[PDB]
């Protein structure tokens, strides 16, 4: 599946010009058509700042009066039908408005709109254009893109390509040609940060600080976060370290999540103060790192939703599932870990015994006082720690053991064990 | 070390404004004064396009007369003179003059510059000020920036915060305020790339085949690189996949890595053909990504250098190396094999026995089962397997060995060894790609 992006300043302020891309010519205001032309792509998306609105009746007359005049502009050059619209709050004083809020809202805001867009299953070919946008608009568009990518990548192949032209002279140009600045097949990056403090979900832009305590409690979010912090710092950690089972176990739950990035995002919406007198937008609450966290979360979680496997967690699940998800030394260290188990559990099938609710370290014979769960040994045997794992095999006649094992040998956390592990992998991840 | 870099446009076409920044105001036509009075940086970097350059009589002139016209300005505004400036290959026909080339130059160009200019000592407070440059210039740079400090990030703390002032619309403008539209704690990200194919270093823009041809042919990093490329690679590896042994004995010749660079970037600014009378300036040769890879494998070197010791590596020696470079289930995992190696020489020292020139296999007491030299071992056990370690345990009188071992036990890959352990990492490190 392909995809292009392009960053949008003032886009009726264009001359018309010709531009020269891919063994191709073209003659307008803008790239985009030549730019279809070539790449072909799947869907098209562009990202606005918000800042050339006219009508200030209010929020929805403002989104409303940009859409208008973009969306006459794609059918003045044909843009096609399969396209979305990106139209992100910008800030300044302008001669026909005012807008003020913090700088980083339209990062996090493309964010939140861009994880809504790019598909999560199968392999990703992204084009992106810088040619006619405004300096920071395109710089967070770029972070926005590579950040989410980064975490598609994990589960598919990725490559990036980023286009500007030739510095369009108005007095002396004949044409412009698309010049392509980046090439690169982006590296698998699952994300490495921790859920912050309750303090940087919504922070107050221009907001009384008595006011921001009122609404803050108010939120079923935060309460919510409270409970699931370290669970989702668990579930992070999993991908990050290679933790097959607290992987499955702490897989998040995708609908919580969208109505969390949502309560959010209406509550951030709503605390935009529209003076249609004044034409003076106030965005009174701006986005903090923890929005971005959440969606960047919930992106990776729908990119790996396909790996959450029926339950019992069996050793062959849990292969088939480290096969997918890790690479490099890690990958092979679960497949040793893994090996060992099923190692133990085939030669148990051979004698004709199907141990059930056995904690790991009497299933692999272990010498006692060696019972303290140390960061070390969760960490170093793929989260499969002898004193927080509980074994089963479920009976059967053995033919092949060396085959049947895998599937027979089932997994899981005791609940003891599981917390104890969500402290050790939640403290790693803030350590980093 | 704080670090100032200012991404710069056709900086005399400028209005005078005001700007607001850090509780300070400032009357001029830059952002550059208040930045450095607020965030009192220890230096500055100017990263400007060549296209701003009005003499053409030769290549050197063009950037004398970019920099004279910068140092003017530095005068101009409050500026201070403590700067490097960066005059970029950048593109486009001009009313002054012309300039054509590969527009990934700019990248190369500024990552080259920014290798030779960020300290690859202490930690690092960089601050990115795209307040008024252009775009490509500035997301090629930014982009350089960060691929550079991802390499920092391994050894040291590194900081980065980017800066956008309010968009300027003329006369309605009384003071734009300076925004931080990023601060971010920089994330450890090794090179994760194998060295490309000999096509991928120096390409032709403009230049008959031929003579191309003859220029490749002359390149000794070329013909050099095709022979080391394999332990170049097998280095990468030792980093991206925790092998803290192959780091040591795989440690690059920065002397040789420095002497690539500079033969590809003379090539590369020699092929520059500059026409002094129709005022054009053509960039005959285009950097390739081998050039980029180069560039950052050098820096991840320096980075690194420190760790470099002479060749008995002891246990200990790398348990050291293991906690500066690995992190997370890795450096764990390190932990844990240099653990069964250690705890197997307390064992050995008890009995008043200290074996010399031993496989490690016959040091732990494998089977005869598994002699073949498989990925997957090589991998999950830090590159310590079994097949391709020898180990050393230098003798001594012990009474607490528990504690002196790990400094008397050495591991070293056999030769036999250390090539198959870099055809293993060198081919994992190409499959990742």
């Amino acid at each position: 599946m392909k995809l292009l992006v392009v960053s949008w300043g003032d886009f009726e302020r264009w001359k018309e010009t010709k531009y020269r891309f891919g063994g191709e010519t073209s003659v307008g205001p803008s790239t985009l058509p030549i730019l279809q032309k070539v790449i072909k792509p799947d869907w098209t998306v562009i990202v606005l700042s918000d800042t050339i609105g006219k009508d200030f009746s209010s929020v929805e007359t403002l989104r409303e009066d940009v859409r208008n005049r973009v969306m006459d502009f794609l059918d003045r050059i044909g843009a096609g039908r399969e396209v979305d619209v990106i139209i992100a709050p910008g800030i300044g004083e302008f001669t026909h408005g005012s807008f003020r809020g913090s700088a980083m809202d339209a990062y996090y805001y493309v964010l939140h709109a861009l994880s809504e867009i790019i598909p999560t299953k199968g392999d990703l070919e992204v084009h992106f254009d810088s040619t006619a946008g405004l300096n920071y608009v395109t710089l967070l568009t770029y972070r926005a893109l590579k950040d989410l990518l980064g975490i598609a990548a994990v589960m598919n192949t990725v490559t990036f390509y980023a286009y500007n032209s030739d510095p369009f002279v108005p007095k002396i140009t004949k044409e412009l040609n698309i010049n392509t600045i980046e090439t690169t097949m982006v590296k698998p990056t699952p994300l490495s940060e921790p859920l912050p403090g309750f303090d940087e979900y919504l922070c107050p832009y221009s907001m009384e600080r008595a006011e921001f305590v009122r609404l803050k409690g108010s939120l079923n979010t935060l309460k919510n976060l409270r409970k699931e912090k370290k669970k989702l710092e668990a579930w992070i950690g999993s991908l990050l370290f290679g933790l097959p089972l607290l992987f499955l176990e702490e897989f998040p739950d995708i609908g919580r999540l969208e109505s969390y990035i949502e309560e959010l995002a209406e509550t951030w919406g709503g605390a935009i103060a529209v003076n249609a007198e004044e034409k003076a937008v106030t965005r009174r609450l701006a986005f903090g790192s923890g929005f971005g966290t959440l969606v960047k979360l919930l992106f990776q979680a729908r990119i790996t939703r396909g790996l959450l496997v029926e339950e019992p967690y069996s050793i062959e699940k849990l292969y088939s599932v480290s096969d997918r998800l890790f690479r490099g030394s890690t990958l092979q260290r679960v497949r040793v870990e893994l090996g060992k188990i099923e190692d133990k559990a085939i030669k148990y099938a051979r004698k004709g015994a199907f141990p059930r609710d056995i904690p790991l370290r009497d299933f692999l014979g272990f010498d006692a006082a060696n019972r303290e769960v140390s960061p070390r040994n969760v960490l170093a045997h793929a989260g499969l720690e002898a004193n927080v794992v509980e074994v089963s095999m479920e009976a059967w006649e053995p033919k092949r053991p060396e085959e049947e094992a895998g599937r027979h040998t089932h997994l899981k956390y005791t609940p003891v064990g599981l917390k104890k592990v969500e402290d050790i992998v939640s403290r790693a991840l803030k350590e980093s």
